RNA sequence: UUUUCCUUUU
């Protein structure tokens, strides 16, 4: 960082690998524009960006929601003669899945094979995840068979990903065979394995069992993470045990686990659904003061709670404040307000919010169309 | 030096 500038002012000409690490750090901080600037500066200095340089920027653009730009960057390396490698393909395949473009991801999966690149464990893990999320467990499980055929050994992320896919599909007991199957293979379960299973137990109404697995996990030596506690906080809220959810929130602190924005969003959502708007809004104040910045989910959640209560002025006030503070509204924000307005019979307010959403380039969905008190 | 798993909002 500054230490880099100091190094540079001693006349030391740093390796590309040094530049890459830096561009990587910037990307993962949210400082993407600074990353692209340093990209442009290495080029101006005659320092050639390599395949890792490109792979790093393609990922950060994808993670920033800029799949088009990452796509242009991919075209640019190919034009330069800088060959996309297995990581380039894995990275774009992941971005395409996360973006709803499974079909194009699977086209890249065929393209890499045509260039003599072998799909590897990450290639398979990413498509198995992308298929499971798309409702396609069966194809995911066929991809799981196929990797064993190519000689590629299912690892801990492969088992975790599949167990997540099975739990979301109702295949809870099946996930649990897989869990014993990975131990039988010498793959050690992580916190992620337990958290996944704990979530599936909660969603299936087995909070009893989910807490028993939480106890066993701590017993097997596995220290809970913030996700462990978020998942159990959510399940207690969804169950109607908000008091116990607040106890767990106290507890995680006692045990050294730092709450974060999802911890707040979750408690705020369960207080909202309970009708305890009072406490939700206070908890919202608490997170700012403690330095945890509310994200879009935080506003959406509070806006939802206020709309359902018929407190439209208060809900619009949080929308205004969110739009003020640089927090960008999404499809869920506008669906929530239109929903709220339609419910109240304020149909032209809602139609005028529909137009404004398009005005910001946010893509509507059936939800947006479906919602009409017209009928 | 870069890519893949789990929790929250309509």
């Amino acid at each position: 960082l500054e230490l880099f500038a100091e190094l540079r002012r001693q006349g030391v000409a740093p390796t590309v690998v040094t530049y890459n690490t830096l561009i990587d750090g910037l990307c993962k901080a949210g400082k993407l524009d600074e990353a692209l600037k340093l990209f442009e500066e290495m080029v101006e200095k005659g320092i050639k960006p390599d395949v890792v340089t490109y792979n790093t920027l393609i990922d950060g653009l994808c993670k920033a929601g800029k799949l088009d730009e990452a796509l242009k960057l991919f075209e640019e390396m190919v034009e330069k003669g800088i060959k996309p490698d297995v990581v380039t393909y894995n990275t774009l395949i992941d971005g395409l899945c996360k973006a709803g473009k499974l079909d194009e991801a699977l086209k890249l999966f065929e393209e890499m094979v045509e260039k003599g690149i072998k799909p590897d464990v990450v290639t398979y893990n990413t498509l198995i995840d992308g298929l499971c999320k798309a409702g396609k467990l069966d194809e995911a499980l066929k991809l799981f068979e196929e990797m064993v055929e190519k000689g590629i050994k299912p690892d801990v992320v492969t088992y975790n990903t599949l167990i997540d896919g099975l739990c979301k599909a109702g295949k809870l007991d099946e996930a649990l065979k897989l869990f014993e199957e990975m131990v039988e293979k010498g793959i050690k379960p992580s916190v992620v394995t337990y958290n996944t299973l704990i979530d599936g137990l909660c969603k299936a109404g087995k909070l009893d069992e989910a807490l028993k697995l939480f106890e066993e996990m701590v017993e097997k030596g596995i220290k809970p993470s913030v996700v462990t506690y978020n998942t159990l906080i959510d399940g207690l809220c969804k169950a109607g045990k908000l008091d116990e959810a607040l106890k767990l929130f106290e507890e995680m602190v006692e045990k050294g686990i730092k709450p974060d924005v999802v911890t707040y969003n979750t408690l705020i959502d369960g207080l909202c659904k309970a009708g305890k708007l009072d406490e939700a809004l206070k908890l919202f104040e608490e997170m700012v003061e403690k330095g945890i910045k509310p994200d879009v989910v935080t506003y959406n959640t509070l806006i939802d709670g206020l709309c359902k209560a018929g407190k439209l002025d208060e809900a619009l006030k949080l929308f205004e404040e969110m739009v003020e503070k640089g927090i960008k509204p999404d499809v869920v924000t506008y669906n929530t307000l239109i929903d709220g307005l339609c419910k109240a019979g304020k149909l032209d307010e809602a139609l005028k919010l529909f137009e404004e959403m398009v005005e910001k380039g946010i893509k509507p969905d059936e939800l947006t169309y479906r919602r009409v008190v017209e009928s």
